[PDB]
């Protein structure tokens, strides 16, 4: 009962690796970005989260979508946790580089992208290259989009970045332990973590673990040959990406309503994570069984919008799907469009 999905999945494949002069334009965006940001007072340290990294896609069915992480490394951080979130906090610290934008004691988040929204924008006419226009946009974190030419997009995002030990609600996150060992707990927890503003009171981060993901999803396995040959060959990433492509196809046809909208892909990486935790054997996700796997994935989604809880992979109680930050009609919404699609096959996918 593979089929369908497999030809889905080869589809995407070759939109990825088709030759593309995209990739090309943006390193030279952001090149020019970086050296200009470094020879400035606040932004000196600044630099990109991975480097090779100038073609990281949020929209797995956008090709001409990138989304880049400039990090920024702040010594000696003093977090307060805001209101008792557990996932938002306000950022302390004494000449730091950062200091021009303090408010008493706390770092300023819309100062600080005014600043490097100024900077770039600055320095985007001064791109004598090729077509580059930015755009004030009030999503703010994804805080400057560039547009390059036509098709291409770039999010830009800013964080900050800290190598002391993780703020502790996460002690109780990333429960990889029975399937990803709990040494590997360890040596993750041991990576450094990064704060990226809210888009509430004004001036709160939260943290960022896309670099944590990336850590898991390149190496995702109980057994450490997973995927290096097709003898234990599985079908994890492939669920993830008909998890993404699902949401996406869907934010897409009910765009014109407005129901959608609070939903990411964000979303979908947090359950499937709670569904490889819930199944860590490699044998519970042979590509054989590419679509009753997948079928877990979509059953647990569900659930979880049925019952109002997805909690946060790394800090356990930050419910995603608490009604004060998705309402119950539009979790009632997505769970009967996805019922929908899947008691029909998932008709979404057989479309372009
Ligand atoms: C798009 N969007 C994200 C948040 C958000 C809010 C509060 C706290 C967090 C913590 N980050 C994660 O859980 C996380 C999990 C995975 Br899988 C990969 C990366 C991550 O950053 C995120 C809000 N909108
Ligand atoms: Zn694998």
């Amino acid at each position: 009962g593979a089929s369908k999905l497999r030809a889905v999945l080869e589809k995407l494949k070759l939109s990825r690796d088709d030759i593309s002069t995209a990739a090309g334009m943006v390193k030279g965006v952001v090149d020019h970005l970086l050296l200009r940001l470094k020879c400035d007072s606040a932004f000196r340290g600044v630099g990109l989260l991975n480097t090779g990294s100038y073609y990281e896609h949020v929209k797995i069915s956008a090709p001409n979508e990138f989304d880049v992480m400039f990090k920024l490394e702040v010594p000696r951080i003093q977090l307060e946790e805001y209101s008792n979130t557990r996932a938002y906090y306000f950022v302390k610290f004494k000449e730091n580089p950062l200091s021009q934008f303090l408010e008493g004691e706390i770092l300023s988040a819309s100062k600080m992208l005014s600043k490097f929204r100024k900077i770039i924008k600055e320095e985007i006419n001064d791109i004598k290259d090729t077509d580059v226009i930015m755009k004030r946009k009030r999503g703010g974190s994804p805080a400057v989009t560039l547009l390059i030419s036509e098709k291409i997009s770039v999010d830009i995002t800013l964080a900050l970045e800290s190598k002391s030990s993780w703020p502790a609600s996460t002690q109780e996150g990333l429960r990889i332990q029975n399937w990803l060992s709990a040494k590997v707990r360890k040596q993750l927890r041991l990576k450094p973590f990064y704060l990226v503003p809210k888009h509430f009171q004004e001036e709160t981060w939260r943290l960022s673990f896309s670099h944590i993901e990336k850590e898991i999803l390149n190496n995702h396995g109980k057994s450490k040959t997973c995927c290096e040959n097709k003898e234990e060959k599985c079908c994890r990433k492939d669920c993830l990406k008909l998890m993404k492509y699902l949401l996406e196809q869907l934010k897409e046809r009910f765009k014109d309503k407005k129901h959608l909208d609070k939903f990411s892909s964000y979303h979908v990486k947090t359950a499937f994570f709670h569904v490889c935790t819930q199944n860590p054997q490699d044998s519970q996700w042979d590509r054989k069984d590419l679509g009753l796997c997948f079928d877990n994935c979509v059953t647990y989604f569900l659930q979880c919008l049925r019952t109002e809880k997805l909690e946060n992979y790394f800090i356990p109680e930050f419910n995603l799907f608490s009604s004060n930050l998705i309402d119950k009609r539009s979790k009632e919404f997505l769970t009967k469009q996805i019922e929908y699609e899947r008691n029909n096959e998932f008709p979404v996918f057989d479309e372009f």
